[PDB]
């Protein structure tokens, strides 16, 4: 069992329309979020981002309301930033919902770009 996941899944079902949990992942950025993926009772795919901070607000969106994980990767590739695509995770910072796209950039350096979940706008490109 992964730290915080059982609690996050229960919090997601309690406070939203999520009925079934498929996966939970911890996302740690400026803040920590448990990203809970599943479906409502209608069977609609829903994402719920539950803050570790109990004072912060839970956010949820239907999956169909955001760009896909592949599209997030494609956005960064189409931006000409990628030598080797690596991974993508659903993510959040403050009240901004995000896809975090990781890749080796044009200098071979491991880099991260944050793409807006809804708009597909590249919000930040970081090379640690
Ligand atoms: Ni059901």
């Amino acid at each position: 069992k992964e730290e915080g996941h059982e609690a996050a899944a229960a919090e997601a079902k309690k406070e939203t329309d999520l009925a079934h949990v498929d996966q939970v992942e911890t996302f740690v950025g400026k803040e920590k979020y448990y990203v809970v993926k599943g479906t409502d009772k209608k069977g609609t795919a829903l994402y719920v981002w539950v803050p570790a901070d109990k004072k912060a607000k839970i956010l949820s969106k239907e999956a169909k309301e955001g760009i896909s994980e592949d599209k997030a990767a494609k956005i960064i590739k189409d931006e000409g930033l990628v030598s080797k695509q690596k991974e993508v995770h659903l993510a959040r910072e403050g009240n901004v919902l995000l896809w975090e796209v990781t890749y080796l950039d044009k200098e071979g350096q491991y880099s991260l770009s944050y793409v807006d979940f809804t708009t597909g706008k590249i919000l930040k490109n970081i090379t640690p």
